[PDB]
This record gives C-alpha cells, structure tokens and sequence, in this order.
C-alpha cells in the first residue's frame, strides 16, 4: 500500500474506531494488504503488541445507486449477527469486524457436514426480511444486461476474436430465450438470495473447527438480491465444479464429475428445508419425497442459470477487469457446462 493511503487509513481508524484507536499515533499503526484488485480492496489493520485495550480490524475500499443499497445490506445483516459487524463507513468504504477464519477450498464443499451447514446459513439468509424490491427482476435483468455488453464488445488480440466468436456463435439471445421458457415454466419461491455462494465466500471460524453445526459464515453479499431460491442452490451446486485456486493459467479448474450427485444434493436439501421451513420435520414421508424430487427438478433448472449468468459476467470481466484470471476459458467451461446440463436434463 502507497504510503499516502496508509495515511488515511490510519486517520479512519484513529476517528471511527473506539478505546486504543483514539489515542493512537501514526508510529505504531500495522496495517498489511490482505488483497488488491483495484476493486473492493481489503487490508487488516492492527494496533501494535505493546497497546492494552478490538485489535484488529479489516478495510474495505471500494474502488470503482447500488453503494446506499450494499451500505444499509451490510449493516442490517451485522445489526443481526448473520454478517461481521459494521464499525465505520466512510465514502471510499467501510470499516469491518476482522473474524479470524480461512476461506473453504473446493473440495470441502462436499463434506457432509459442511454442505449441511451451507444449507442451513443458506436456508437463515432466505428467511431474511430486507427492505429491497421482492420482485424477482435480478436473474434475468442481469442476464441481459451482460447479454447486451457481451454482444457489443470488442477485442484487439486474436485468440480473444475467436474465443468470441465461438460463444457468440452459440446464438446467446436466442439460447436465453430458450431458458427463459424453462424457467418460467419452473416454478421457485423467491426468497433474500445470496446470489454468489462459492467456497471463497464462506469461512470457517478459527476454534470452531470441532464444531459439528456452526463453524461457517457466508460472507460478501455484493451481488445479494431477492431472486428464485433455485438459483441460490443451483449456482452453489455449480461451484463444486469450479476452484479457483489454480496457481497456473487460467487460474481455475473445472470438473464436470464434481458436481453433486443425485444423494449429495439430497443430503444438502435435507437440511435446507427444516431450516427454512420450519414444520417441515412434520410431513408425512411420502410428503417429503415429493417435496425434494421436486425441489431436484428446480435447482438442477436454476442451475443453467448460474453456467448462463456467470459465463456472460466472464466474458465482459475479459473486457475490463484488472485481475490476472483466464475469463474467456472460465466462459467457455460455463458454456461448455450449460449444455452438458441441458444434455443431462433432456431440456
Ligand atoms: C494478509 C492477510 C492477513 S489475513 C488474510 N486473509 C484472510 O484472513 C482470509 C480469511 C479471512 C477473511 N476475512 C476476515 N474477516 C473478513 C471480513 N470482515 N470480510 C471479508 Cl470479505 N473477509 C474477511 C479474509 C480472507 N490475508
Ligand atoms: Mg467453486
């Protein structure tokens, strides 16, 4: 961090943080990056050993309508204990309750007992009452919206042109109206979605690790929206597909077989619903069954959605984001996923 901004740094921290923090020169102020992207930077800030009496903190600069949105979202879901609390807020961006944690990887999406969890924070997020529009415009608003980009962009470079190319010859404003088709016909509750539930966004509590039922917290709720439920669930679904941690171009690996089996989707729905519904417990057997084979058909619809949705966000980020990732492959394993799943539906 530029010494300049270690500067007002120090200064949001000196005025909005109480105790230590008031009283607190510029010459025992630690604060490290935690990442860049010159977009929605975070750093932990800390006081010094030697400084008795929190001790650290995390900061969110923003970088580049929806920031009063973000803003009260934010607050409201500190305010209920479902999100790190709220301790500054400024118009570069916020200050935030640093909880000591990791980010899951992949593959521990697909441990019984943290898919159950998910379920369940998943299931408390959707019972949420916000102040926002309960009409259920995001998923295809967004989807156009990219559609619209993606159909008017441009590149230099060649691999890119043929990239392009290739996914627009899919002919996507036709193939959107073909989901649009299935997906009205697909009936889901529309619910406060999380909207970009990946192991990245979810983390696992420090000296909580023992703990069977709560030792996650979803987090970063930038693209939370009210919207159908199937493609909160259905997008997760798609994210045991996809790490992100890959060291080497393009910065990800799919995996088609990873995508939950039909009793993994099961074990997780199992534990969605009593979360949710609460009487759920207290239907008849035969009622549940019904209830999750059809709860089968409508996340595994929404999930052509997330394949849908994300692949078109790629090929725009391939266009103007700043971070070193292979967008335009990240698209077309998307696509390449969209229809696979089509195939596996018989849609
Ligand atoms: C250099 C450095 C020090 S620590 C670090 N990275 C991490 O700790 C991970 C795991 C915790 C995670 N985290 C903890 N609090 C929050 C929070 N309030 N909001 C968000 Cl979006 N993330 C949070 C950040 C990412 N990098
Ligand atoms: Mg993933």
């Amino acid at each position: 961090p530029e010494p300049r901004t270690r500067r007002r740094a120090y200064l949001w921290c000196k005025e909005f943080l109480p105790g230590a923090w008031r009283g607190l020169r510029e010459d025992e102020f630690h604060i490290s990056v935690i990442r860049g992207g010159l977009s929605n930077m975070l750093f932990q800030c800390s006081l010094p050993d030697t400084t008795a009496t929190p001790r650290k903190v995390l900061l969110r600069l923003y970088g580049a309508e929806a920031m009063v949105l973000e803003s009260v979202m934010f607050a409201i879901l500190a305010e209920r204990s479902l999100g790190p609390k709220l301790y500054g807020i400024f118009p570069q961006g916020r200050l935030e309750q640093f909880i000591p944690s990791r980010r899951l990887d992949t593959e521990e999406l697909s441990l019984p007992d943290i898919s159950a969890e998910i379920a369940e924070k998943m299931a408390t997020f959707h019972g949420m009452k916000m102040p926002f529009n309960k009409e259920p415009k995001w998923l295809f608003g967004t989807m156009e919206k990219y559609l619209k980009e993606v159909l008017r962009i441009k590149f230099t470079e060649e691999s890119r042109i043929k990239k392009l190319h290739k996914l627009l010859s899919y002919n996507l404003p036709l193939e959107l109206e073909n989901l649009r088709s299935l997906l009205e016909s697909t009936p889901s509750p529309v619910v406060f979605c999380h909207n970009d539930c990946q192991e990245g966004n979810i983390l696992l509590l420090e000296g909580r690790e023992n703990s069977e039922k709560q030792k996650l917290m979803l987090i970063d709720f930038e693209y939370s929206s009210y919207n159908y439920r199937g493609f909160d669930i259905g997008n997760h679904f798609c994210e045991w597909m996809y790490d992100y941690s890959y060291e080497k171009y393009p910065f990800f690996r799919a995996n088609i077989r990873k995508y939950p089996t039909k009793k993994q989707q099961l074990h997780f729905i199992s534990s969605y619903l009593p979360a949710f519904q609460n009487d759920f417990e207290n239907l008849s057997t035969e009622e549940k069954s019904i209830i999750k084979e059809e709860m089968l058909l409508e996340v595994n619809r929404f999930a052509l959605a997330s394949h849908f949705l994300w692949g078109l966000w790629s090929i725009v980020q391939a266009k103007i984001s700043s971070i070193e990732f292979g967008y335009m492959d990240y698209a077309q394993a998307r696509f390449d996923a969209y229809f696979h799943q089509k195939r596996k539906l018989g849609v």
